[PDB]
């Protein structure tokens, strides 16, 4: 009937979603492959190259609001106390390759070697998950991971993201990992810009994690990074259709919701 075509309309958000975060990992592994082939090529300067070429990777993709590249310890040259402290080549104080570029609009580019201290953080965080999940996640299972939403510290700004981490694996062990973060306020842009789209606005659009968390929601700004409503209101009736972020993992879903007429 006219439910039919409302799952026609939600199939149609949930591939454009999909197609922005498939980008972003195909755009990550490129990056990713990049590295593995400075790092299996060798020669000098090379974490002052890779932190060049991480700021590159990340300048050119405004939609991605930061990008993490942490080595395991001596994993990348074996001369990690060469560079004890050295924050401008990606190296933290244990002289381990830890960095991360932030770019908190686009064009503003951010360089941080992240201490151990964060890189072991074990503590839970505001998602339930441990707060260093998007390190650990990928080392641990030696797998790609699409993390759920949890708010990060990144200069003293507290911003609620996503991650897309592909591990770095040489003979299966992942010797380190390469991250794009993926700001929910671009993800809130995406419902806002299906909510236009679908028939002229007089509904709502909301992007829905794989464990039911708000990633959008084209309605209310103050409620992402939380349970979806799992009720729901009457006059609209609300549809749903999935989708995948990263190949092989669980489906996130774009909810929509309309009035009848």
């Amino acid at each position: 009937s006219a439910r039919q075509r409302l799952q026609a309309h939600a199939e149609t958000q949930a591939l454009r979603i999909q197609r922005y975060f498939m980008d972003a990992y195909q755009y990550g592994n490129g990056f990713a492959r990049l590295v593995q082939v400075l790092k299996d090529r060798g020669g000098s300067d090379l974490r002052a190259e890779l932190t060049r070429q991480a700021r590159a990777s990340l300048a050119g993709n405004p939609d991605v609001i930061g990008l993490y590249l942490v080595f395991q310890p001596n994993a990348l040259d074996q001369q990690d106390s060469h560079y004890l402290g050295q924050d401008a080549m990606g190296s933290n104080e244990s002289g381990r390759f830890s960095l991360y570029w932030s770019q908190p609009s686009p064009g503003t580019l951010e360089l941080e070697a992240m201490p151990e201290t964060m890189l072991g953080d074990t503590s839970i965080g505001s998602n339930g998950a441990a707060k260093n999940r998007w390190l650990t996640c990928p080392q641990d299972t030696a797998r790609t991971c699409m993390l759920e939403p949890y708010l990060d510290e990144v200069n003293g700004r507290q911003v609620l993201m996503t991650s897309i981490a592909l591990p770095l694996l040489e003979h299966g062990k992942v010797v380190g990992v390469v991250g794009l973060d993926i700001g929910l306020a671009n993800l809130q842009q995406l419902s806002v810009n299906g909510r236009r789209d679908l028939f002229d606005g007089q509904g709502q659009v909301s992007i829905a994690t794989a464990a039911g968390l708000l990633a959008g929601n084209s309605r209310d700004d103050s409620v992402l990074g939380k349970p979806m409503d799992k009720s729901v209101a009457d006059g609209l009736l609300r549809v749903a259709h999935p989708f995948t972020p990263i190949p092989d993992t669980a489906p996130w879903q774009v909810v929509l919701e309309l009035p009848e007429s």
